[PDB]
Order: C-alpha cells, then structure tokens, then sequence
C-alpha cells in the first residue's frame, strides 16, 4: 500500500516511470491510485492499480 504525498514508480505502458501519488481510493475491493508523473503534463495523471506500482529503492 502506498500514502497520498508518496513517491513511486508507476508503469505506463512498457516501462515505470517517477511518480508521486495524489489520491488513494478503495471500491469493489481493489485499491486505486491517482498519480502523477513527474516532469509530465498534468493531462497525463490517471488512475492506477496495485499491480503497476513500484516502490523506490
């Protein structure tokens, strides 16, 4: 799991970039994320799912 404010790395398609987490939801017993990708236009923040976030290190 992962904090609104965290950074982290998010897959879009073939590859993860850096990425900070806006919001965190939970519906339909799955967990959501909106992220952000640094050094990206805002128009490209979306939601994500578990499985396509990395943390750091």
């Amino acid at each position: 799991h992962f904090e609104e404010g965290e950074r982290v790395l998010a897959k879009h398609s073939d590859c993860f970039y850096e990425a900070k987490v806006l919001k965190v939801e939970f519906k339909d017993n799955e967990w959501k994320y909106f992220v952000h990708y640094i050094g990206w236009n805002k128009s490209w923040d979306e939601w994500i799912r578990l499985d396509c976030l990395l943390k750091h290190s």
